[PDB]
């Protein structure tokens, strides 16, 4: 019991974990957690090089379950919804093509099983969706599928939904979630070609259908010279792109091929989950907390942060990519906070519209960002008021503004907090702002270190039988250090942990297999010796190898990489002919080069 104010995490209740089994359609025909909306791995499934669709998105299902039940083989599709506009699939064995029937939504047409549901493209659902009719009955259809709903299934369908029955008319209509009504275009029909027994073995497919290996990644620095450009570029309204212009006063970017991006959704994913695993082991061991140079003190507390938040918005990590060998390697994860979100989920697009440079073929590396801000904040747990607070720098403020936008959009009501006094003490010792409303929520670039360092200056300043009252001004050691620890920060103290250089040996321990991750001991070894290290200690020593930065047009280049809840959602750059200090160097743009030109992180 105990805790008062709900712990909070991004696996909601109802959800069952990414991969899980959520039941199976008629068939033997298994559906699989996507994790929750919008959620997107970056890992293809490749059973026998069939080439399926992405772990696991609705296509995904849709491709699956029309060859283990019909035979039939589903061609590429950029977007679910534009599997109405097939008119033919093809035949698992033969390759010959195979003649699908559309038939609308809101015709004369009854629905029938073993059909392909598909739902239209909206301004609220872009990419549209498709599931499996598995049952039609007076007045409902059942539909399989994977990323609507994410429940462990009570039968051999996701859900049902209403179909009417008016003057002749028949409209399958999702109304479950009354404020998202979606009606479907219509289904496609295989007429002609039976189920499959049940309990039959699966068809082996004509080799000639296997999976073209997708072309190697490669991310390359290009020069353009830009034919027409814009004076002003940035919206100088909006605060944010404002106090980006008053702190920084023939071109050049990086070109991504798909492949490359999609490498880096992967492994992002994947480094973040291998994270926050051995940030758990380093929680729930006295002694790896000592080595991560946490205060006694203060394990009570971070213990405390770790068991009631599991949300958080920002991480970023820092990667090397090497164009000849293929290899992405991550040097760390700086998860409590990182420079440089603005740059990537905005100006870079920004800027690339001035020069010109968003022709059809590429986009922008961070347009996901603003739109996952909103799922990290809107799945946070914060409700009410969320307190933003920073340092008298501006690189914090917009850092600041551009996730209170996001905050905002999606119900939440924000107040930017410039030091401390906005900030006052109650008549309990609570901390409370100029409206006097008592402080529950705080997104902050203030680093925990810095608190944890005003909290022991602190400490005599007043004394240890001092009690605060509305006469101390507030601190930062009392708005991220009070008595209230169920307060929701964002970045949560825990994420010290994961941030600290010592936990590079225990994730090379612990996934040695990962192509991302270096080796890195707490001692030199006889191998490290060999292929190079470097010494780096922390807040004794760890040791950790080192990879070669590869030039393009002598400029080193740090490739950034950003969680933003638990989406990996987007890479910029810095760059250096000599070091890439990126406190001062030039950020670069990161393109994606590609309805024929359209993804599947859109989904
Ligand atoms: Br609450
Ligand atoms: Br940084
Ligand atoms: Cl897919
Ligand atoms: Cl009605
Ligand atoms: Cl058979
Ligand atoms: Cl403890
Ligand atoms: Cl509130």
């Amino acid at each position: 019991s105990s805790l008062q104010r709900a712990s909070v995490s991004f696996n909601k209740p109802g959800h069952i974990p990414f991969g899980a089994v959520q039941g199976y359609a008629p068939g033997g025909v298994p559906a699989y957690s996507n994790k929750h909306d919008h959620y997107f791995s970056g890992e293809r499934n490749i059973e026998d090089n069939i080439f399926f669709g992405f772990k696991y998105q609705c296509v995904e299902f849709a491709r699956r379950w029309l060859l283990v039940r019909k035979g039939l083989l589903l061609p590429d599709v950029n977007w679910a919804c534009h599997i109405f506009q097939l008119k033919e699939v093809r035949d698992a064995a033969t390759t010959e093509s195979f003649a699908v029937l559309q038939v609308r939504n809101g015709t004369t047409t009854k629905p029938e099983a073993d059909a392909l549901l598909v739902y239209p493209s909206t301004d609220a659902n872009p990419v549209g969706h498709v599931g499996t009719i598995t049952e039609v009955g007076d007045d409902y259809v059942c539909v399989a599928d994977q990323n609507y709903r994410f429940h462990k299934w009570e039968s051999s369908c996701a859900y049902k939904l209403k179909l009417d029955h008016r003057d002749g008319i028949w409209t399958i209509i999702d109304d479950i979630d009354a404020d998202e009504i979606e009606i479907p275009l219509g289904w496609l029909t295989f007429p002609g070609r039976a189920n499959r027994p049940e309990g039959a073995p699966p068809v082996a497919l004509h080799p000639s259908l296997h999976f073209k290996e997708p072309p190697k990644p490669y991310l390359l620095r290009r020069n353009f010279l830009p034919t027409e450009s814009k004076a002003n570029w940035l919206d100088m309204n909006n605060p944010a792109e404002r106090l980006f212009v008053e702190e920084f006063g023939v071109v050049s970017y990086y070109e991504s091929n798909h492949e490359f991006h999609l490498r880096c959704v992967a492994y992002g994913t994947q480094l973040h989950a291998i994270f926050m695993e051995a940030t758990a082991q380093v929680i729930e061991s006295d002694e790896k907390l000592r080595l991560f140079a946490i205060p006694e003190e203060f394990w009570p507390r971070i213990r405390h942060s770790w068991k009631y938040q599991q949300t958080y918005i920002s991480g970023r990590f820092d990667f090397a990519f090497n164009n000849e060998t293929g290899e992405v390697k991550c040097f760390e994860y700086n998860a409590d906070s990182a420079s440089t979100l603005l740059e990537c989920g905005l100006i870079q697009q920004k800027w690339a519209e001035s020069v010109g440079l968003d022709k059809q073929d590429t986009r922008g590396s961070g347009f996901a960002v603003e739109r996952n801000l909103k799922m990290a904040w809107a799945n946070s747990g914060a409700t009410g008021r969320v307190h933003f607070c920073v340092d008298e720098e501006r690189e914090e403020q917009y850092t600041a503004l551009y996730c209170m936008q996001a905050a905002e959009a999606v119900g939440l009501e924000g107040k930017l907090c410039i030091l401390f006094d906005e900030f006052r003490f109650d008549d309990n010792g609570h901390v409370v702002d100029s409206d006097g409303v008592r402080v529950r929520n705080v997104w902050k670039t203030w680093m925990w270190e810095s608190a944890i360092t005003d909290y022991y200056a602190a400490r005599e300043e007043r004394g240890e039988n001092w009690k605060p009252s509305p006469k101390d001004k507030v601190r930062l050691c009392d708005l991220l250090l009070g008595d209230d620890w169920e307060i929701l920060y964002f970045e949560p103290m825990w994420k010290v942990i994961p941030s600290n250089k010592a936990i590079l040996p225990m994730i090379y321990h612990n996934h040695p297999e990962h192509p991302a991750i270096l080796k890195a001991e707490y001692e030199l070894t006889d191998e490290l010796r060999k292929h190079g290290y470097a010494k780096k200690p922390i807040v004794n020593m760890i040791y950790q190898q080192l990879f070669e930065l590869k030039k393009q047009d002598d400029y080193y280049a740090i490739i950034g990489g950003w969680m933003i809840g638990d989406a990996f959602s987007g890479t910029g750059i810095r760059e250096d002919k000599s070091v890439i200090t990126g406190v001062d160097s030039p950020f670069a743009a990161v393109r994606i080069k590609t309805d024929i030109d359209k993804m599947a992180e859109d989904e």
